[PDB]
């Protein structure tokens, strides 16, 4: 029987660790806070991200209390501009909660071993993961599934290139208000950008039958538009039609405005150590992919460690085979990001999504554009 020591669990940690206990690994993880939460108030999954929940037994937990919206719109000042469906492709939008605690809820199903206040601060290649305690583990493998800090990473030392933005955005969880949102389409998606009078945009998106997905992004140059908890007479002017979701908002004291943050490495692996998630590859969050290809790269870690090799030689297959999807996908994102391509409409195109497309269990491209 082969041990796993896995460090985090967000997304990533908790992927990889379901993956391997399903395979017959003796699997450990280790969270750093003292409880299993999950920030960020929503996310969106893709079709890829929904075949790894099938593949982790956690499919239906998910589906059910989470939504598709009819159609991904887009507003530009007011005017609808596009209206997306991607010929099928599977998508759906939940909360962070909702999809941290079915991950959660499967690993503790299959018997893996959880940890908080446990935090992993140092790595050795040869199979060796050091806790914030002292305890010194050892172990076949070692997931850095940490973050965007992770200490897995920086303890052994991986070269890279780390950004943090100046801007960023303010997500929150209201109630739909559905009735007093009166007319509209208002279980679609609708990003509505502007950038006149001035830069303000929301992405809204409808969790399921009670909760509603905000996200309220300005510069953080705009004082009014970055404030936390939000300016409530900034968003309903240039929002007007979101007034009564707008006022449940700016009651939550909890708000903050998180940035963007991005990880580009030489590698993600080192001996028996293999890097997962935002550890490896944090991107922009316009193709909402991020964690994606953090559960499809754990999934699929977990299937190059079915092949018969040394742990050593499965990590270099499992990088060379699955990161060149995520590289296409975090350099899509961030030029997406950087020239605001999402506020033209129609800009889910066949190379767009790419990555959602991606079929992890029969390692294929499904869902043709
Ligand atoms: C604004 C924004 C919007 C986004 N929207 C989407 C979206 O809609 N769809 C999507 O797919 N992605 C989205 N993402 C990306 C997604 O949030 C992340 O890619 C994903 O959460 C990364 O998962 P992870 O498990 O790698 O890391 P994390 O989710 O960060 O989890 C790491 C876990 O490790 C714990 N930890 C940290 N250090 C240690 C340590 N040394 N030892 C032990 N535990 C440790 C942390 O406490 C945490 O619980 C978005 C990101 C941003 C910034």
């Amino acid at each position: 029987t082969r041990r796993a020591e896995v460090a985090g669990g967000g997304f990533a940690g908790l992927t990889a660790a379901i993956a391997l206990k399903q395979n017959g690994w003796d699997v450990r993880l280790h969270e750093k806070s003292s409880e299993l939460r999950a920030f960020g108030a929503g996310i969106y999954l893709w079709h890829n991200g929904l075949r790894v929940l099938e593949g982790l037994g956690a499919l239906d937990d998910v589906l059910q209390g989470s939504h598709t919206p009819p159609t991904y719109e887009t507003w530009m000042h007011n005017k609808s501009v596009s209206k997306e469906t991607f010929n099928g492709l599977p998508w759906r939008i939940m909360t962070r909660s909702h999809l941290h605690d079915a991950l959660v809820n499967r690993a503790r199903a299959l018997g893996v071993d959880i940890s908080v206040n446990s935090e992993a601060v140092a790595a050795d290649p040869v199979g060796r993961l050091t806790l914030q305690t002292g305890e010194v583990l050892e172990a076949d493998l070692i997931v850095g599934a940490d973050g965007v800090g992770s200490k897995v990473r920086d303890s052994i030392g991986f070269k890279q290139d780390r950004w943090v933005s100046k801007d960023g955005l303010i997500r929150l969880i209201v109630p739909r208000m559905k009735k007093e949102l009166g007319h509209g389409e208002w279980d679609n998606t609708i990003d509505m950008w502007n950038f006149w009078p001035r830069v303000q945009r929301i992405l809204y998106s409808p969790c399921n039958e009670n909760e509603l997905y905000l996200g309220l992004m300005a510069p953080a140059a705009d004082p009014r538009g970055s404030s936390v908890p939000i300016d409530l007479e900034v968003w309903v002017e240039m929002f007007p039609f979101l007034e009564p979701c707008l006022i449940e908002a700016a009651k939550l004291k909890t708000a903050r405005y998180d940035k963007y943050e991005t990880t580009k490495l030489d590698s993600w692996t080192r001996g028996k150590v293999a890097l997962v998630g935002d550890a490896a590859h944090a991107m922009c969050p316009a193709l909402a992919q991020g964690a994606g290809c953090a559960m499809v790269n754990a999934f699929s870690l977990s299937q190059d460690l079915e092949e018969g090799s040394s742990v050593e030689d499965a990590l270099v297959a499992w990088e060379t085979r699955i990161r060149p999807i995520t590289d296409r996908c975090q350099a899509l994102s961030g030029d997406y990001a950087a020239n605001r391509s999402l506020s033209k409409g129609n800009m889910f195109t066949p190379a767009a999504l790419e990555a959602a497309r991606y079929d992890p269990l029969r390692r294929v491209y499904s869902w043709p554009q």
